[PDB]
């Protein structure tokens, strides 16, 4: 249900994930067309900032199913074991394509046996791609320093954008999902607040508002005030 209309911003990278929706609505057309496309698009950035968010949007905007996984539950996951989901994750996408596939913090494979096996296991399965093949794989990370050279390699993931905090807006809506829950009181400015934090991401607000709810609790009060939202975040 998540469009590029959901995603806040990311101006650049929804122009560069335009020729991946176009593709995944009518695959067939750039087959008959004997265009082929990246099929891999990492995403860089901090955490909290919509990776996993625009990615779902893409899916969204091509109305195609979105397939998730996270490369760190699969180096969570015992020898052997992860490599064989690794391989149930493509074989269920190959089942419903097109759509996107999207393996999160993917650092946990390209940055031990357990970490190795998944690893060359991806590399097999993104390798297997033949031109027909209608699956487009983005990954998230952020930490780009330990991210495995060969997944980098054309092919692969070769093809990245940066993401970054999110803008006004983005800020806003989070604040608004995450203050869903609290007592808020009549002063609590929320777009202010928005305007109020450049540069914040999705832990340092999800923490600001928690901190602001303690700041209440623990001086009894019965409602969050926009001076402990203010306070809080000093
Ligand atoms: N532009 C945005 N619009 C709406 N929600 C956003 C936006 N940016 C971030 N968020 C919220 O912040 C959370 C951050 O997680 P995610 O989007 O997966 O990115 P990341 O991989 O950087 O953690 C999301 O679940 C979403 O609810």
């Amino acid at each position: 249900k998540v469009t590029f209309k959901d995603v806040a911003g990311a101006e650049e990278a929804k122009e560069e994930l335009k020729e991946i929706v176009e593709f995944l609505k009518n695959p067939s057309r750039f087959h008959e067309m004997g265009a082929r496309i990246p099929k891999g698009v990492l995403l860089v950035g901090p955490p909290g900032v919509g990776k996993t968010h625009l990615a779902r949007a893409v899916a969204g905007e091509a109305r195609v199913p979105f397939i998730t996984a996270s490369g760190s539950d699969f180096v969570e996951m015992f020898v052997g074991v992860g490599a064989a989901r690794v391989r149930d994750l493509f074989e269920t996408a190959k089942r419903h394509a097109p759509c996107i596939v999207f393996i999160d913090e993917i650092d946990a494979v390209g940055r031990n046996d357990e970490r190795e096996q998944t690893l060359n296991q991806l590399l097999v399965e993104m390798d297997g791609f033949e031109k027909d093949t209608a699956i487009v794989v983005m990954a998230a990370t952020n930490r780009p320093d330990i991210l495995d050279p060969a997944l980098l390699r054309p092919g692969r993931f070769d093809r990245q954008i940066a993401i970054d905090a999110p803008d006004v807006k983005g800020r806003e809506q989070i604040l608004r999902i995450h203050a869903r829950g609290k007592p808020l009181a009549e002063d609590v400015d929320l777009a202010l607040l928005a305007k109020r934090t450049p540069g914040f991401v999705g832990a340092d607000l999800e923490n600001l508002l928690n901190e602001a709810a303690l700041l209440a609790a623990r001086e009894g009060r019965r409602k969050i005030t926009m001076k402990d939202l203010e306070e809080a975040a000093s």
